[PDB]
């Protein structure tokens, strides 16, 4: 509890993610700059969350909490929801998907197109740095889905 060394393992992955976040009610408010673990800057498109805010219903404006976290699996093209049961019950809604824990990359790749800024991937390099995947990808001018 009051113990000191806390653990820095998690702090460096996690760096990049988002320390605090916005309701979509906030977002529409004006607060659209979330500040990472690094204490780094990110904003908000509010154009992306007024486009959500017409398809996800008004009780969960003030409930979700954005950006949107997405834990890539280790070596599988499946993502696991983060966030509150909000955030995965928007997720439900926008997908057409019941979440149990991940969503398909098709589908990551649906909202990534639809709603950019809102969302942040954890990246798992563990199979392939996803990067350099999107420009093997492009290559071939195709992207992986099943």
């Amino acid at each position: 509890m009051i113990d000191k060394i806390f653990e820095i393992g998690l702090k460096d992955i996690f760096s990049s993610s988002p320390a605090e976040y916005v309701t979509i009610k906030d977002a529409l408010d004006g607060k659209l700059k979330i500040r990472l673990n690094n204490n780094f800057y990110h904003e908000i498109k509010k154009d992306e969350v007024e486009k959500l805010s017409s398809r996800i219903p008004l009780y969960l404006w003030s409930l979700v909490k954005i950006p949107f976290i997405f834990i890539k699996s280790s070596e599988i093209g499946e993502y696991f929801v983060s966030g509150e049961q909000w955030n995965k019950k928007a997720i439900s809604i926008l997908l057409g998907r019941e979440i149990s824990n991940v969503i398909l990359n098709v589908d990551v790749e649906k909202l990534l197109r639809e709603y950019t800024s809102l969302i942040f991937i954890i990246l798992s390099p563990t199979r392939s740095y996803t990067e350099e995947t999107e420009l093997s990808e492009m290559l071939e001018h195709h992207h992986h889905h099943h």
